[PDB]
């Protein structure tokens, strides 16, 4: 049971007059202060599409952007230090991308198109890191489609972006880049990507504290996944996680791809501790005061980087995935 | 929900007699039988030593194998085809291993001690696979010990050994085996493996359609992490898992390494399902009907090792074990 936070009068009053569900929860260390605490206050933002999936692609986009607008103002009343938005934010989902209408009207440049550019703007007004995950045309590259991720400072430069490492059946291209904020060290693992633990591993590797898995993902199978993965990457990486889902049932035609997304966005601790759900129909506003150092803590008891063995991993892996590999396995 | 099994009066009427819990579960594909059904009944064996951790060493073993083979038999009249014991299910535990008494009186030879033998006729007598985790004495190579599981075939006969890859801070060096039985491809994650998604990968890589997990661990933290880290191993690997550990307050003395047993066995299914977990306290045996081809059922939905992208990670990884590593971080 989370400390609740004693979030001020006025952002539960804006949280009312906006329509949308505010909630604020504590991690904190034990109470004996053994080590320096290292407080960064995140927010996680779940919506549904303001406008029908058939509308003006530019006013989806606009009212999307006044949308979250309003909640990161919000957000900065409770303190909120790095903020993530949900996957594919800025549109409707469809479970593919195609290289036709929609899709490409949707798509911008992940350095300068006008999502980034209000990115950066929300950032220094707020003096908040904020983390858009868009569709992406990558126009020095013959202008393929990705699912990215953009990563704001909050001086308002961009940091860099992230691509969609894992697909289910556009492969990302990127690695596992960690951002280094003045908050935090930061990853994104971009929605599907949340099944593949060695994913979550690998941000962890290269140095996250937080990693954040803007997801939009619909159906019974899914939901019941839902409370475990991102769960267990935080326990097995000794990092905090932040799981997110959009809401509502508004979607692209199913025939644009030949919906019901449930929310439920939450955080999860080294300690095995995670933050009850939000709504699975409202748009929801979840501040989460981490202590990054609380890995710490569960390290005097056990370090899994210390015993992983990955250089053993790395070569029993190597071996594995070779055309002309027999698997390890004992017969009468 | 889970279906319970209708177990036989017979072995209600047994357990009751032999004072251990008794519950059985089915997980079974979607009603239509659109595949072949691959039914494997599978047994959890949890329980205390039966005399105090001081008691004379052949005498605490002889009343294991006791305790043992009156369980089995009731998981015999169950039909239970695979059977699996709890870590170091012959002994005391302790949080350490030395190389003086007791442990060295406890120790044996996998392939031919007395632990090892008993099982073999166990297993012969009831049609049943038996996995067997012991503390290992390696004779030909200098008396060594070693944490190990050794796999007993449904014929008597010895089909292997498969030793601890992951240890607190002794480290595995037999890699990730997977046993072919009659019943189905079993592999064996010993104790605190169970903390390192990289384990678990290993084994159902190499084949294993089960992934049994025997564990002795105690405390707060421990039973926290208990329920989710199985669970998502199941998931992430599309295979049945099984976590078991053992009861009762009994030990070695703490001053003989410088404990609360919690029990709570359960199988866990690649559709995210689950057993309720037997007691905290009690000796027990949870019998689970495994359909082997549920897996088929869950990749019409989602194919981890398809989309997995092992080949990249190998190559991710031994960058990143290497002396000279420079994180991949980005900086503003």
């Amino acid at each position: 049971e989370l400390r609740k936070l004693d979030l001020p009068r006025e952002a539960f009053e804006a949280a009312s007059r906006e329509d949308f569900e505010l909630q604020g929860y504590a991690f904190e260390a034990a109470e004996e202060q053994l080590r320096r605490p290292r407080i960064v206050h995140v927010g996680l933002v779940q919506n549904r599409i303001p406008l029908p999936a058939n509308a003006p692609v530019a006013e989806q986009v606009s009212a999307l952007h006044r949308r979250i607008k309003a909640i990161v103002e919000v957000a900065a009343m409770c303190g909120v230090n790095i903020i993530c938005f949900q996957e594919a934010w800025t549109m409707p989902f469809a479970f593919c991308t195609r290289e036709k209408l929609p899709w490409t009207e949707f798509a911008e440049s992940a350095e300068d198109g006008p999502t980034t550019r209000f990115c950066q703007k929300l950032a220094k007004n707020h003096d908040m890191v904020v983390v858009s995950p868009i569709l992406e045309r990558d126009s020095e590259h013959g202008d393929v489609l990705w699912n990215t991720a953009v990563v704001i400072s909050n001086s308002g430069a961009v940091l860099g972006k992230t691509r969609k490492n894992h697909i289910p059946r556009m492969e990302g291209n990127l690695g596992h880049p960690v951002f280094q904020t003045q908050f935090g060290r930061i990853a994104v693992n971009i929605c599907y990507g949340r099944h593949h633990p060695l994913n979550w591993l690998m941000y962890s590797i290269n140095g996250a504290e937080i990693i954040f898995n803007p997801s939009a993902t619909i159906g019974a199978l899914s939901e019941s996944l839902w409370p475990i993965e991102a769960r267990n990457a935080a326990i097995a990486n000794h990092c905090f996680t932040c799981a997110i889902n959009r809401v509502g049932t508004e979607h692209f035609p199913n025939e644009f791809c030949s919906g019901y997304f449930y929310g439920s966005s939450y955080v999860a601790a080294p300690d095995s501790s995670r933050t009850p759900g939000l709504s699975r129909s409202r748009d929801g506003l979840l501040v989460a005061k981490l202590d990054l150092n609380l890995c710490q803590q569960v390290n005097d008891v056990w370090n899994f980087k210390m015993t992983g063995r990955y250089e053993m991993y790395a070569r029993e892996l190597a071996e594995a995935v070779k055309s002309n590999y027999s698997p390890t396995i004992v017969k009468e």
